[PDB]
């Protein structure tokens, strides 16, 4: 998370840390819990080519990485079949927990958008987790959860934007429609908040607008951070999401 | 390039090295010759971002990376509109240089392939490059110009031997129809050849069939490495070049 | 620390962490608190050019590295004039506390050893910290506090055995009387645990026999982690130290 | 090698680069032939642990390192006995060659001076090596052969400047009388001219006045470049070289 602050313990308790096996957990991803069972994340976390169930853990919400550790296990990893880069698009995957979650107000679901809402620019919109603090500037020890408000740029502009400074034609599309923008130069999302949640309240409650997904760098100029979008992969989520 | 051995000093006139202003004249992609004053090249090596002309350099066939340097200017980069990715395909880029180079028999053309030509499947190619010799393994001191033998994989086979191992739907495709493949586990392109070509002898003359583009590592198991499939883009080329 | 375990909470009230002003309040060495407001160190940690005393913090008794961070500012520091490197000798330092701290039974002091005191073979004597865990492996997070148990070997049998597989003639001592030998293949203290204390203990009171200080490697054969020797420099210390 | 440029094929003909085995023959000291079977180097070079004979090569004068390789094998590897560390001192080793070298006008040997020299302030000297071009700045490709004229300093006076901005007494002594000092902040030997030579020109004759050892950096304020004082072990020299 670039900008912002510390998150406080009562806010985000959807805000999952993804951990993979090597000489400790490690954190490669962020994700949220969106069905006491379910974790909703990108697909460039755990994809595209195929992962081991028993090398995976996912990890509750947690104000400082490592400490508080009560790793899960994971009995399915469903990735979109339509996903093979961030970049293509359909950056979107869930992972089954081995048992479902003990819902807590510290700890419980986040709610999805309706198929029809679309997050316009000025809406307030926060992205959280525990990714770098700047381009090749990793989140410094007690490792605590970030967070930082994002302002919602229109897709067409974000793609103008993109374009600028490149040699791409105008009429070819970088941001795709199944892409959400947010951020600026001080404000955005980097490597290792990836899978995390971008939530807006829309009429006093907290919706996932976005699941964290790339960008040319992090909070570089012209370059607002990319986000996958939830209400198009709504379908796709429901047929394995009660 | 990964297998293979040292290129005798005869061999594959068309291949340039294209250098970066830094410490040094720093080599980043390589490239072929297609026309005295024309170089063809992946559009990733000078792409999408835009590119400073004074700080860009190409380096005609040189038997030993850095040795005899004969630094050339360029007046002209013109990168694929439809590039944003190498996945996404479209991989292609020519440099314009600012004065005809001198037509000699140790540093000549390459012939581009008629516009129905196809490559068949286990045809014996060439590829040529300065690039890593393995994953994470730099091409050693006094960087000799590498050839290897690749045979040509169909792209329906590579297409299928891209989703082994992968969540990627069947009917999603990875190998693109403007991409070409080529190599094995013991035989393949590797980072640092990016922008080489991939020379083919048919009916005994030397046609370049790809420019090296992309691929999941360097000579891994079923992921052989991608190519940017000339004969896709020859009316883009000789929009441009004579 | 190279083997042994995670220290228990109730363990080593005097282990100290030294910080250090960066991306953020960087550990780089240990130490020990042996008066309320005097810290022993290694003078390599802080030497042997003149260091900004604004740059560095010092950090009582934590069981996780960087969690319940209480960070002291330091008055001064004080470094043997003898030092110049660990290998030549007198790596030994004082750092005095701004303000001395409120003792209790989870934090409080260490006592020095009597002038006469020889640390034979076979003295139960343990090492901490929260340096690397092996050769280039640091230590994972949380960050836990480390010991491990180390044997301690006489000073010419030590000296004897660092001349094994070297071409250093064997009239010329590497293991100077200023130096402590202890450890093995299994037990050693690494990177990071610099500074820190090697207590013993003798007649049921603990007493700090050395400082980290240097090694060829951690763990290595026939090189034993080699500590300043506390008696040596007892006259020094207690000339700034009540 | 710090500022300077790039020597002329005519000049130091007694300059060699010893080899490493590997992904390739790597350079990590410079040598210098002091006679047709002899090279003089530092003892840090290949010590203070015994080195395999099969796994070093000795490497003549070379314009571009690496380009026109012609590998000799080494038969004895002979350390000073009081080597230990650089800082300490007596960092001198002898190498001797399979096969004594067939001298010519471009490689043949450097004098020694005689014992009375002591290379006062003033005199013409130059250190050559294909070392780091600054402070974590390598030498780049094709590696050209540097050269760089040093100011000499008095070995008190080096001694006091290395006390300037240190916690060591005035009084402990630093630079050794086995030692010799020359460079500045823009001129100095730097990590790789490390065993190389430093000559000066006394009554027309070249003479090795010095053996690159170390510093504090490389072109540091009040750190200039260390050397090992040939005259101090010129007894030791005639004890193998004839
Ligand atoms: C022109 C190439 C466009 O595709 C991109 S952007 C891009 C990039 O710059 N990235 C950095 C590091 C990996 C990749 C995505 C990173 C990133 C950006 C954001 C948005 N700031 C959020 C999460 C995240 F992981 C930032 C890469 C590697 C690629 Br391929
Ligand atoms: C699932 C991700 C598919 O897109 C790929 S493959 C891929 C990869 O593994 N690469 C390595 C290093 C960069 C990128 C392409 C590299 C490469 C491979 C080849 C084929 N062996 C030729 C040239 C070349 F530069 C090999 C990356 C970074 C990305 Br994004
Ligand atoms: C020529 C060998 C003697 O001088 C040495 S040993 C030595 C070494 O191998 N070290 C590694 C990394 C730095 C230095 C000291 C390190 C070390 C070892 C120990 C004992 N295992 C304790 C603390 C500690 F920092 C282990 C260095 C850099 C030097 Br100079
Ligand atoms: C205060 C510690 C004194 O002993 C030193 S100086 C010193 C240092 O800064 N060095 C850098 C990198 C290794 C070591 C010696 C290096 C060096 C300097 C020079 C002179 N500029 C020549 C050759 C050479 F290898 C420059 C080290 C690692 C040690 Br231990």
């Amino acid at each position: 998370i670039v900008g912002g602050q510390e998150a406080p313990r009562s806010k985000w308790p959807w805000q999952v840390s993804l951990r993979v096996h090597g000489p400790y957990w490690m954190h490669f991803c962020g994700g949220s819990l969106i069905h006491p069972q379910w974790v909703l994340t990108a697909a460039h976390c755990v994809g595209p080519d195929v992962k081991d169930l028993a090398a995976l853990r996912v990890q509750l919400r947690e104000q400082h990485l490592y400490y508080q550790d009560q790793l899960l296990p994971v009995s399915r990893i469903i990735v979109h079949p339509q996903f093979y880069t961030a970049q293509i698009g359909a950056d979107i995957a869930l992972l089954e927990l081995e048992e479902p979650v003990k819902v807590s107000s510290h700890v419980h679901t986040v709610t999805l958008p309706p198929a029809s809402e679309t997050f316009p620019p000025g809406m307030p919109c926060w992205v959280t987790g525990w990714g770098d603090v700047d381009n090749d500037e990793r989140l410094p020890p007690p490792f605590p959860l970030k967070q930082v408000k994002v302002p919602i740029m229109e897709n067409h502009i974000c793609d103008a934007k993109y374009h600028l400074g490149a040699y791409t034609g105008d009429d070819v599309r970088i941001v795709r429609d199944d892409m959400l923008c947010a951020g600026n130069t001080r404000r955005d999302s980097c490597q290792g908040d990836s899978g995390g949640p971008l939530v807006c309240k829309v009429n006093g409650t907290w919706l996932q607008a976005g699941v964290v997904s790339w960008g040319e760098g992090c909070a570089q100029p012209n370059r607002p951070g990319i986000y996958t979008r939830v209400t198009y992969y709504l379908d796709w989520i429901h047929h394995y999401v009660p």
